[PDB]
């Protein structure tokens, strides 16, 4: 995606500052939630509801297989969106 990514980025940044995940990394995941018919787009991610499957999934397949790069740059993405949503 493009204007997907960027969203997010402004917005991570405004909560996690220098924390934030990498662009590389968002732009990799998203790729992984629609092969892993997780989301159908990126748009997608606006919906607070749909965080749970995809959470869960995540932690599965990372204390499975034992990779968590995906894990670690949804984790950051979603805390930033968790805040905003609170707002
Ligand atoms: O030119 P900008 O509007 O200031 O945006 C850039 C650009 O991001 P986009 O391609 O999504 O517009 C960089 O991407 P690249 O040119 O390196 O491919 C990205 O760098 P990273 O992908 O390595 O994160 C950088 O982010 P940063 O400044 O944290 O290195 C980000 O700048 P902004 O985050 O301030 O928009």
């Amino acid at each position: 995606s493009e204007a997907v990514i960027k969203v997010i980025s402004s917005a991570c940044k405004t909560y996690c500052g220098k924390t934030s995940p990498s662009k590389k990394e968002i732009g990799a995941m998203l790729s992984l939630l629609q092969k892993e018919g997780l989301l159908m787009s990126p748009s997608d991610l606006y919906s607070p509801g749909s965080w749970d499957p995809i959470t869960a999934a995540l932690s599965q397949r990372a204390m499975i297989l034992g990779k968590s790069g995906e894990l670690k740059t949804w984790g950051l993405v979603l805390g930033a969106l968790k805040a905003a949503r609170e707002e």
